[PDB]
């Protein structure tokens, strides 16, 4: 209730723009997806939500793989980052990877986008 006021309004702007990395900000999963990978294990991607912005640039390590595989992690989810490592690509785009994380509220027991965030733009 006041749904938004779950969420750490904020903290994307401040992973992105202050490269704060000490925060443990509660963010809601929009979208999962698998990207294309080959030989190697799956890695996913996610939409994430802090109320105010969403980003899609977060990756997740390959040891919470079976958070997504076993359907623990998944759109609508409420998390908290208890770890995660910011990345910058040859051209200038940032990726975040998430280490360790939370679920703090099942998608079933959320079940709908809270508030209306906008992208973010780097
Ligand atoms: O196949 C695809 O669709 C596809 C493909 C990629 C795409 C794929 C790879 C890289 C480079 N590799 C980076 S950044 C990387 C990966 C893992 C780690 C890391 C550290 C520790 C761990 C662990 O424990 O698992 O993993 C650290 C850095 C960029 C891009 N993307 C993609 C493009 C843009 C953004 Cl912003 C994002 Cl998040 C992903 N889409």
């Amino acid at each position: 209730s006041h749904m938004v006021g779950q969420l750490s309004r904020g903290a994307i702007a401040a992973i992105m723009q202050k490269g704060d990395t000490n925060i443990k900000p509660i963010l809601q999963v929009i979208n999962i997806r698998p990207i294309t990978t080959g030989n190697s294990p799956p890695r996913y991607r996610l939409l994430m939500s802090d109320g105010l912005n969403t980003l899609s640039s977060f990756m997740l390590a390959t040891q919470l793989n079976p958070l997504v595989e076993e359907e623990q992690l998944s759109s609508n989810c409420v998390c908290q980052i208890h770890r995660f490592i910011v990345n910058t690509l040859k051209d200038g785009r940032r990726v975040v990877i998430l280490m360790e994380l939370e679920v703090l509220k099942s998608a079933e027991a959320v079940g709908v986008k809270i508030g209306n965030p906008v992208p973010y733009n780097e």
